């Protein structure tokens, strides 16, 4: 819990969504100010923002966006380390020259931060190029975590009771099972979208046609400019059964050589 | 959910749409067999029909059609009592010498039915003369509850967020908002109808004309033989201001006192 008088609100909105709105802001620290981007609510969104800052508490890892705090004041806020250049959807679909390595560089950090989260038996739910948030056009961090679960100690999947369908995985939409396999899966249209610069996956297509489509075995086309190597990595991704999908180890390894190899 | 061997369909259709198709069919009661009309449908429109069956499920009144239940088989099917003379705008449309106190009769009906639904806290949403449904040339009844809903405890409208708008009041098309006196204007639209024999309303024009005569405070002239109480009426149901409008209480009264004139 922050001290309300420690932060400082800027007052124009860097976005607005249904949950409330994001703004700028500085906290300050012992000495130095830091830069602060704001998530401002507004029964159940307080406690799911309670539940999205104990998510991110728990975790520690460069590709990670870093947590500094609660306050309750005027609104309920969560206070997180700003990453200035904002959603990687938004800033690729700006910058249309961004060279593949630039994007093979991106996806190979979230796919570091997905291997910790994994190896902290966390699950995201919500992997989306839209919840990559940019630090410099070379460091990208995995942000929203209002949908991800701790698992349980004895499960390797959080059962569930609006869901970003076109990222979610088949076993997902038919057995409510979300494991760090189909944080794969959505990993894999993570890739297509920042390989086609922010452009919507499966476009013109209600969730229905997508599920019928992916059930017919087809799956979106290579990108413009995007190397076999990669797309071949998207359809792995894109493995139907989870036991047969890789992991985020095998996954991050993948893009770690391809990523060193071009380079 | 009734039991498909009770269940007895004849092969050719009575109407189609995208709704799906119309078919006549037996349902085995104890001893009687019970002559129904049956919706047949060809993710959405599945639970669209369960909620409709449920609507209908809720109601009980001589003016509103009766379902039987639903039936899961080769297709999904809503199973309702046959109104055997079919819907009201084609009937007029093939007998063109029906009496003007017959159609005062029938638009009575529907305003009883209309009453009821408005006692009952429910709105139509799709009140036209082809959604009047004839058991008898002196008898109808309400049908077409797919655009239905309950109102909430709280509210005293349905908030929205293809419509058939020349039947829609100026509330819902400015401000989705649907409520019993939505259904009056309707209504209007409905009597219109039934007075011009089945003839559109608004005919020639698009919907955004429709918006611009209505804007104007202009509003379809007097159908050819229809008495002036009844086009007062008609123009008392297009009254532009919800709050002004009268509701079904005050319509039934409306038409039942004239209809006992004329009889
Ligand atoms: C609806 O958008 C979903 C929700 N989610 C919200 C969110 C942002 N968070 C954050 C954390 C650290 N840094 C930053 N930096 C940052 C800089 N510029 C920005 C934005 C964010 C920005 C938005 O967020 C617009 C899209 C709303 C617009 N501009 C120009 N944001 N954290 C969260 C939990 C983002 C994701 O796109
Ligand atoms: C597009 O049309 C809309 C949709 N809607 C469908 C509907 C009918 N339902 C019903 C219930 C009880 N009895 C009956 N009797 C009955 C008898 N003869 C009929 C028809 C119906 C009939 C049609 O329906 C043609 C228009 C398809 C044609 N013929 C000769 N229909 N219930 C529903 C929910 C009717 C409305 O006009």
């Amino acid at each position: 819990y922050l001290d309300r008088k420690l932060l400082t609100l800027e007052d124009k909105e860097l976005g607005s969504g249904n949950f409330g709105t994001v703004k700028k802001g500085y906290y300050q620290m012992k000495k130095v100010v830091k830069t602060v981007a704001v998530k401002i609510l507004k029964p159940a969104l307080k406690d799911e923002l309670l539940a999205e800052a104990n998510v991110m508490q728990q975790l520690d890892n460069p590709y990670i966006v870093r947590m500094i705090g609660i306050c309750e004041a005027e609104s309920w806020m969560l206070v997180m380390e700003m990453a200035e250049l904002g959603p990687l959807n938004k800033y690729l679909q700006q910058n249309r020259h961004v060279k593949d390595k630039n994007i093979i560089e991106l996806v190979h950090q979230v796919s570091m931060g997905m291997k910790y989260l994994e190896e902290s038996n966390f699950v995201h739910r919500d992997l989306a190029a839209r919840n990559v948030l940019l630090v410099t056009q070379h460091y990208a961090k995995i942000s929203d975590f209002g949908l991800s679960k701790a698992l349980r100690a004895d499960e390797n999947y959080y059962k569930a009771q609006k869901w970003p369908v076109k990222w979610y995985a088949p076993e997902c939409i038919n057995y409510y099972k979300f494991s760090s396999k189909s944080d794969v899966w959505s990993f894999g249209v993570l890739m297509w979208e920042a390989f086609s610069y922010g452009q919507k996956p499966y476009r013109g297509m209600k969730g229905s046609e997508v599920t019928a489509m992916l059930e017919k075995g087809e799956r979106m086309g290579c990108p413009a400019g995007c190397p076999r190597e990669m797309y071949d990595l998207m359809n792995l991704c894109w493995t139907y059964d989870v036991e047969n999908r890789p992991g985020f180890a095998a996954v991050e390894l993948r893009l770690r050589n391809y990523y060193y190899d071009v380079v």
